[PDB]
């Protein structure tokens, strides 16, 4: 009967492209709560948490008289095919894997709207409540209570066949479905994840530090620190170097969701065109993935520190139309900085110039920075 409806829903969920599938109770996770306290405590979350700690944990507050959780995955592509090259003339920025092709936010509640109506279908009063990343619970709690993956030391749900690169769902029900059994630690005694981690915002084995992570960081609004600007790299959204260096991703590069494909001229767009790309054009280009849920800033706003990093002197004359021309003094500000940063002296008086005229006090001391940078390049160049 229940095990009757678990057994059709595996293989309904199997048919319209659900990867793996697990059940877990609707109990309460004592041990994440006691986890997110500390996390918060420490000032190591993000802040895209959901804030309610007891609606996190409490599946039954979510769902009244809720008895199960079913979760599901689907694996994404971790290779993009033809790849363009990055180039001296033409650099390019990287959007992360779990931003390429359909957001995957409409496709796993596509899914999830298609298990409750089989469910509904049934016509046997069962009530349901679907989430994906933008709900109360953590993901990854309940996929490691439902067997999907386990938790691994750089934080990911890592499942036996398809490594890492997976999106996770949930569906809470009234149903009292038997559940599932967690899977076993594949790490061992491997750290190259916390080893290879850029700024090590992975503190501990299974400890983020989330305001020093490079996904966090391409995600905020305002300016980065400036610790981080040269560790960047030329990443536009997103991070995935704890992932790439994984042995358990190794061979796992699954294509098996048309939608999700790359398309290689946004996932790893020209940066030049992205200083001066308008609204609609966003919007047109990007706006069906999942790293324009923040709009077009962050990534203009990385696009520029990219720039700097590569040291594109073709695009200064650009960042100087920027610095004095965009309305927005995140954009102006970190033009400015990119700048100096480049290095080439015949910039260096309209820095100074530009410093008189701008009125917005942040952006003001970006221009500062910049002028610094020029000056200590300079004097290094000449032994000072
Ligand atoms: C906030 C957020 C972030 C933050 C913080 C991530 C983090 N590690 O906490 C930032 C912006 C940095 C981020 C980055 C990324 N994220 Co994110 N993010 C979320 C979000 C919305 C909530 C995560 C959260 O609550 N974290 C709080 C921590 C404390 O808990 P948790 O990781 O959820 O749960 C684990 C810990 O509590 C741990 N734990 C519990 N008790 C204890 C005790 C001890 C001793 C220890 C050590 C650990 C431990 O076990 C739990 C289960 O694994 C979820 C969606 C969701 N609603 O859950 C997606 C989610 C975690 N993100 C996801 C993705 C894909 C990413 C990126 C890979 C994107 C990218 N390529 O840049 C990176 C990966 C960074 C990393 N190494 O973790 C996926 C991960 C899927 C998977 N297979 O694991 C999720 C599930 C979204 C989804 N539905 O697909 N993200
Ligand atoms: S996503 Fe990047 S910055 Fe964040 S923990 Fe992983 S390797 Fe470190
Ligand atoms: S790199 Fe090593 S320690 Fe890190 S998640 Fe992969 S197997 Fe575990
Ligand atoms: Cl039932």
């Amino acid at each position: 009967n229940v095990y009757q409806l678990k057994e059709e829903l595996i293989e309904y969920a199997k048919s319209i492209g659900v990867d793996k599938i697990g059940f877990t109770t609707a109990d309460t996770f004592d041990s994440l709560k006691d986890r997110l306290i500390l996390q918060e405590s420490l000032g190591y979350l993000s802040g895209f948490e959901e804030p309610d700690i007891e609606k996190r944990v409490t599946p039954k507050l979510l769902l009244p008289k809720a008895k199960s959780i079913v979760a599901i995955a689907l694996a994404y592509p971790s290779r993009m095919k033809d790849a363009p090259r990055s180039t001296r003339t033409e650099r390019r920025g990287i959007f992360c894997r779990a931003s390429w092709g359909k957001d995957y936010h409409d496709v796993l509640r596509e899914k999830l709207d298609l298990l409750e109506d089989f469910l509904k279908s049934k016509h046997e009063d069962i009530r349901t409540k679907s989430m994906v990343d933008t709900g109360e619970l953590s993901d990854r709690a309940v996929a490691e209570r439902a067997g999907i993956g386990f938790s691994a030391k750089n934080c990911m749900i890592t499942t036996p066949e398809y490594g890492s690169y997976v999106y996770l769902a949930e569906m809470i029900t009234n149903i009292p479905f038997e559940p599932d059994v967690p899977i076993e630690d594949m790490c061992g005694s491997c750290t190259k994840c916390l080893d290879a981690c850029p700024t090590g915002a992975l503190v501990n084995p299974g400890q983020l530090n989330a305001q020093r992570c490079i996904s966090f960081l391409t995600q905020t609004k305002g300016f980065l620190p400036d610790e981080f600007r040269t560790k960047i790299g030329n990443r536009l959204y997103g991070c995935d170097t704890c992932q790439t260096v994984c042995p358990l991703n190794k061979g796992k590069d699954f294509h098996l969701h048309p939608e999700m494909e790359p398309d290689p001229e946004i996932a790893k767009p020209l940066l030049k065109p992205l200083l001066a790309i308008s609204n609609r054009e966003f919007k047109e280009k990007f706006g069906h993935v999942s790293g324009s849920w923040r709009g077009k800033k962050p990534i203009q706003r990385n696009a520029i520190l990219a720039l700097a990093h590569f040291k594109d002197a073709s695009a200064l004359p650009e960042l100087t139309e920027l610095m004095h021309k965009d309305p927005r003094p995140v954009i102006r500000g970190t033009a400015a900085w990119a700048i100096g940063k480049i290095g080439d002296p015949a910039y260096a008086e309209e820095l100074e110039k530009a410093l008189e005229k701008e009125k917005d006090e942040e952006a003001k001391l970006e221009i500062e920075k910049g002028i610094e940078l020029l000056k200590a390049s300079g004097m290094t160049k000449q032994g000072l």
